[PDB]
């Protein structure tokens, strides 16, 4: 029943992500963006429940599609996904309401967690930044 | 089911807390502490699952009990409940792990759903506090 976004630039973490995606039962689709350009253009034109979103992307970063998903009012559900430690990266994104920040030093099966987590309206913060 | 412990040196507050929570159909026991020093004396004879702790009672504050929950590696998740939204005392329970941070503007629902989300193993920091 899920409908999930990935916007990532690296093709093939992108590529690996949604084909592990498309293989969860509960998921019934994964749209693929590669900038965060992109990732606007897709929610502006379809139903998506969760975005995970990277920040460091060309054009537009995760974090303005974030920033672009609360000036809009969409419900979607965002988790950001980055490599980048960066108290600032994390700073902003919790300003702009994230639902979930999850470094990619953490597992697929820990991503699935989380997806489920902020499905259920909770929220989830990478504890090494939490710090 | 789940033992509770509930640290809060305010009498009227903590009477009424724990009689709701001990209507709860899986809650098997509530134990009280009146301040911080009786909470760590309960920590030292029965086990506990989880620990509500008020931040600011006689003796130890509920952050030094959460530090000695974490000192003695006790299995105990820990909920910091309290009236105060200054900076500090969120830093200091993050700092110590803490598993909840609840104001007392919420809920007692909201509160049981705390329980449960850190028996589930995941976290929840107020809002607010995040700023
Ligand atoms: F480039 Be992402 F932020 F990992
Ligand atoms: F006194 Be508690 F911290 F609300
Ligand atoms: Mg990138
Ligand atoms: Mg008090």
């Amino acid at each position: 029943h899920m409908k999930v976004l990935v916007a990532e630039d690296q093709s093939m973490l992108r590529d690996a992500m949604c084909q592990l995606l498309t293989l969860q039962p509960d998921v019934e689709s994964v749209l693929q963006a590669k900038n965060g350009q992109e990732a606007i253009q897709l929610l502006e034109k379809e139903s998506v429940d969760i975005a995970i979103l990277d920040v460091e992307m060309p054009v537009k970063t995760g974090l303005e599609v974030l920033e672009w998903i609360r000036s809009e009012k969409l419900e979607t559900k965002v988790v950001v996904v980055t490599t980048f430690k960066r108290a600032g990266y994390f700073e902003r994104a919790v300003k702009a309401g994230v639902d979930a920040y999850v470094l990619k030093e953490r597992s697929i099966a820990d991503l699935m967690q989380t997806l489920h987590t902020v499905l259920e309206g909770r929220k989830e913060y990478s504890p090494e930044l939490m710090e």
